[PDB]
């Protein structure tokens, strides 16, 4: 099997069905003790929790689902009737993510879209009945953060106050995205210093709030 199958199996055997907190704890234990994996992790996850709680977004778009750790993290804090859309182009990972959300009991709040964000974002309004997004979590391949931010803008999916929250702006780093949003009057930016998941390596999240065109 794969590392991602092993993470899912560990959750199934070390967490409680319908208990998202125990799912997060099981993933973080497995990835600390056994196999590193690119989940946002508990240190940066706590910052995300604080952001989600501050904004109480009704519609969140996640770019990059992997095994479902950040989808579980965010969906467990969504208010009743709020929703998360998560885009994941790797079908093996999308299948793991669905099973992770099912185990956590959060599947009614999350819709997985299997495809590439650059192909799916232009379809959100017509095919997925989106007006504008309240919050976007960018955590896919780092060279896509800037192109997809610009694409979300072009597609009319950002409104004044939409929160963009970007993982890994230090490691691996997203230099063009970071320079662009920090230099742009269309975004108000804040940096949240933290640590790379499961490692004593400095990383950080960037929050970029859209200000309109
Ligand atoms: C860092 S992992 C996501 C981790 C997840 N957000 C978490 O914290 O649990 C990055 C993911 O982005 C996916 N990916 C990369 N480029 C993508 C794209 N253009 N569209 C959709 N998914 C993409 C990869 O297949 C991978 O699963
Ligand atoms: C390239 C890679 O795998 C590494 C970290 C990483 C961490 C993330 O949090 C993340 O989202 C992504 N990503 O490529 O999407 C990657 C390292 C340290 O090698
Ligand atoms: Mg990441």
């Amino acid at each position: 099997d794969t590392k991602e199958q092993r993470i899912l199996r560990y959750v199934q055997q070390n967490a409680k069905p319908g208990d998202p907190q125990s799912v997060l704890e099981a993933i973080d234990t497995y990835c600390t003790q056994k196999e590193w994996a690119m989940n946002v992790g508990d240190a940066k996850g706590q910052i995300m929790d604080a952001v989600i709680r501050e904004y109480s977004p009704s519609l969140v778009l996640e770019l990059g689902a992997y095994c479902g750790y950040s989808a579980v993290r965010m969906a467990r804090l969504l208010q009743p009737g709020a929703r998360l859309l998560t885009m994941e182009m790797n079908p093996d990972y999308a299948a793991i993510t669905q099973q992770m959300l099912n185990f956590a009991g959060l599947q009614d709040k999350v819709t997985i879209l299997n495809g590439a964000s650059q192909d799916l974002i232009p379809q959100l309004k017509k095919k997925y009945d989106v007006d504008t997004l309240d919050m976007v979590f960018l955590d896919h391949w780092k060279d896509r953060y800037l192109p997809d931010t610009l694409l979300l803008e072009k597609c009319g999916l950002l409104r004044k106050g939409t929160v963009l929250l970007a993982d890994n702006v230090i490691v691996p780093g997203t230099p063009d995205f970071l320079a662009y949003v920090r230099g742009s009057s269309s975004f108000e930016c804040t940096h949240y210093s933290s640590y790379l998941e499961y490692m004593k390596v400095v990383d950080g999240l960037e929050k970029a709030i859209y200000q309109g065109p």
